[PDB]
């Protein structure tokens, strides 16, 4: 009644991989594609399961695994990895990441929520293609209010894919009301897919906020819609919050507006903005995108950050804190460390690690990938003799 | 009238270490060395201070800098030292480490403070040297009614010096009351391991209650006096804790005892003991010793942590948290994340990492001091899909 089951066999030798739970296979580890694009089951050399997946030499990766158990990608399938991604995320409040791809087994797919609100991302031509299965079970457990869809254009390009934006079920506001921690962040559409909002700090910004003294100056750069600036707001501190974004800019004056409290703003870039700057603040918050293509690019990008940081630093009050964040899975701690020990010897500081600190539980580190970190964060404090 | 101030000179290009806050300098890096041993002021090749420190070639470190501005090593110098020690501490409880040697500016001393209790160990011939300069110091400042010195008698005789270990100061009782978030451990002094105490382990401690769930079962394999084992049986989980060391089962035992708890103890090796357990427990807790003295022994050491590791997994139900602390300088996350894979991959389980943590504040990470940290743990929990 079918047509012959979609088979892919993985070179001899490169079936470990699979076997240890990393779900991507690239064309030069396939040694025989299967008759088709589609579903797919993968087997080793002698023939034993793998893996079931998606197969499609037009995705950056040919074969993404979905499942590492026999069985179909059908309705069921995904109902059960949606309950198993609401579960992760009991206890995590009302604003976080539901679905951050395939370290929750769902390739191509991430599902932020935001109170009854979804906003969803489809990165990959699997999770594209069985869109007609797997967006029905989502609205069954989840059971939202509505649903929004936005798009990495760049990653949709390389997938071949179009861009794709707008509610995809129920009704979504035109402002959309983010909450974290009692403060309510008004982020019109536009900009929920432009950028879209940073769960991801959610943990720092808890652990900023208990830092805080009242009477305090804070210098948050890179802030987007103010959430580091606004709690040092809320703790009696004056924050200065710079970012490029006068969209971003916007919803910070308008949320801290609502509070009543006070936030000064500076629209404007982080390194020039920093070079006019006197200070100094007692805590310096630096969240750079640090997009790293390939390797070759990361003594370059260590370069500029230095020059971020040796200003970071000289605005930096005697026994201040400065913290600095990458989101490139190239970008290790390490570096990180070597950047910031440039810098200070740079201006004769002396330093101390106060903390560092992964991205939360809602987007899951695993094990078995290991470019499923990507964001840290380095938290010093300044420590004179 | 006093001799010519003590001046090292430092080999051209090689002094970047000592201005950026490193304060080891090593013989192929000295030019020229002082007339003596002693308090000694280092220099570069150009004549410009560097530091003051003591000079001594019997030292594994030629020339340790105890402060990097111009003045003596006297006892106002280390009252400073003290006074900022214990300010750094404030707000960390009544018992914590107060001085972390180089990382607070006292190369070779470490000093732990239990209540009214100082433990100190004395570890390079410089801090030594200056013990009647110091002491006194340290008890005008800080005002314990005892103070007790132990030995790390590996590092002392690599000094070239004797093995310490008794009262120096006032009055330390026979059996060392331990106090740490509602838990008195009763250790012995005498046959106490290191300072008596692994404070470094207290946040982790903290971590770990916050995680246990009545009735579930715990493995805290090299327990010492059982931190972890006692706060799981408060919390209403079975505990079973493995140790080698008798004396330090014992103090467990009495310190369960007097809180009404009951604790399931094992006076056996870890991996012996783990081979024979069937299992499974919701958290298994490793924290074994050093392990990797020298960078040589990392392999033969990743090799004994995967067999160990294997049988943890083994051991572990499913969703349960598996916690590997590696207290080596040698032995680093990167190391930790390998093993862990190599030991998933054996058994075919998949795990996402929960958190990476770093030793407490009270034992500074110094930015100019890679040394310094010494403990981070790696929290695993199994993540099936
Ligand atoms: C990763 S987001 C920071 C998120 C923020 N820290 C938070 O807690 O929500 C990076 C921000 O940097 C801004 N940005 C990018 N390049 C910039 C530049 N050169 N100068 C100032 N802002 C910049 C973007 O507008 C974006 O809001
Ligand atoms: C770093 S301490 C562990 C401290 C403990 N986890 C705590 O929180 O206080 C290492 C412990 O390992 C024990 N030990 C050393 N080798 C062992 C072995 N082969 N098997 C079991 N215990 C061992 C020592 O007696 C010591 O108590």
């Amino acid at each position: 009644m079918l047509g012959p089951v979609l088979r892919l066999v993985v070179k001899a030798g490169k079936e470990r991989k699979l076997r240890n739970f990393y779900p991507n296979l690239y064309r030069d580890e396939i040694a025989a594609p299967p008759e088709g694009v589609g579903v797919a089951e993968a087997v080793d050399a002698e023939g034993h399961f793998l893996a079931v997946g998606y197969y499609d030499p037009r995705s950056r990766v040919p074969f993404r695994a979905f499942r590492f158990d026999p069985g179909p990608l059908n309705r069921a399938f995904f109902q059960g990895r949606f309950a198993r991604a609401l579960r992760r995320r009991q206890g995590l409040g009302e604003s976080h990441r539901l679905v951050h791809g395939e370290a929750d087994g769902l390739p191509g797919l991430v599902v932020d929520r935001f109170g009854e609100v979804l906003v969803l991302q489809v990165r990959s031509r699997g999770m594209e293609a069985l869109r007609e299965v797997w967006l029905p079970a989502l609205l069954e457990v989840v059971a939202p209010k509505g649903v929004y869809e936005r798009s990495d254009v760049e990653a949709r390009r390389q997938e071949g894919l179009p861009e794709r934006v707008g509610v995809v079920y129920g009704e979504v506001p035109e402002v959309l009301e983010v909450e974290e921690d009692g403060l309510r962040f008004p982020i019109p559409l536009a900009l929920a897919q432009k950028t879209g909002y940073y769960l991801d700090q959610r943990e720092n910004r808890r652990l900023f906020e208990a830092m805080v003294r009242p009477g305090e100056r804070v210098l948050d750069v890179y802030s987007y819609v103010g959430g580091f600036a606004l709690r040092a707001a809320r703790k009696g501190a004056y924050a200065l919050a710079v970012d490029k974004d006068l969209e971003a800019l916007g919803v910070l004056d308008q949320a801290a507006l609502r509070l009543g409290l006070r936030v000064d703003i500076r629209h404007g870039e982080a390194l020039p903005t920093l070079r006019g700057l006197e200070g100094p603040f007692h805590h310096v918050l630096l969240d750079p995108p640090t997009l790293v293509k390939r390797p070759e690019e990361l003594p370059a990008m260590k370069r500029h950050l230095v020059d971020l940081v040796r200003e970071a630093l000289r605005l930096l009050a005697e026994e201040g804190f400065l913290w600095l964040s990458s989101c490139s899975y190239h970008l290790r701690l390490e570096d990180l460390l070597e950047v910031a020990r440039r810098a200070a010897a740079d201006l004769g500081r002396r330093l101390r690690v106060h903390r560092v600190t992964y991205q939360p539980e809602d987007h899951p580190w695993s094990l078995h990938i290991p470019e499923s970190l990507y964001l840290k964060t380095l938290v010093l404090q300044d420590d004179p003799l």
